[PDB]
């Protein structure tokens, strides 16, 4: 598909056995997800954006179907306002920027 | 051109008559430039991002060339950690997400 930058890139995703709502952000090295309790062994990490820096749980090699396209990487939760897919597991799904 | 996203994916841009590098943005709703001088009037906003908020300076009308692309628009100006292209000019630039 194309996704026009009218309005925010929201898709739905499924991740862990849930369906939820995330922006397509070219702008995002990593995925930030809401703060979910999934299984399995997390590291600590602190990530910074505009504002400054939030903790966060980084989980690897963690599925998510973004638009029925599958990725496989990694996911940091923790408190961010939104969920948020980056470039690492954008490419993985064949999005490119185009104009 | 088409952009994908292994990398980061950073554009020159020109503004206020200087060449800058700049990050095509699709998960910000506005353009955020570091601190910079712009001529012309501005009013204090404030923006929020992953890790709370800061205070900019709003420049509106600006025009910027972005990888060879003309718009004039809405730039905040402030202690951005990264020069950010958001969705407020890669519309102008008839700029799309694809998979
Ligand atoms: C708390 C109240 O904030 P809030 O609810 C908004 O919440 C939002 C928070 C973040 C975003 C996404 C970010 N966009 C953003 O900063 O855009 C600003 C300017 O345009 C406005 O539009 C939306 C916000 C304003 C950006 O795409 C991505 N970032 C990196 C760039 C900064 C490059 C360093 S990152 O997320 O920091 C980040 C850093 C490290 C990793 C791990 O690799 C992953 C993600 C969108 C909405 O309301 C406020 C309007």
């Amino acid at each position: 598909p194309q996704i026009t930058l009218w309005k925010r890139p929201l898709v739905t995703i499924k991740i862990g056995g849930q369906l939820k709502e995330a922006l397509l952000d070219t702008g995002a090295d990593d995925t930030v997800l809401e703060e979910m309790n999934l299984p399995g062994r997390w590291k600590p990490k602190m990530i910074g954006g505009i504002g400054g820096f939030i903790k966060v749980r980084q989980y690897d090699q963690i599925l998510i179907e973004i638009c029925g396209h599958k990725a496989i990487g990694t996911v940091l939760v923790g408190p961010t306002p939104v969920n948020i897919i980056g470039r690492n597991l954008l490419t993985q799904i064949g999005c490119t920027l185009n104009f």
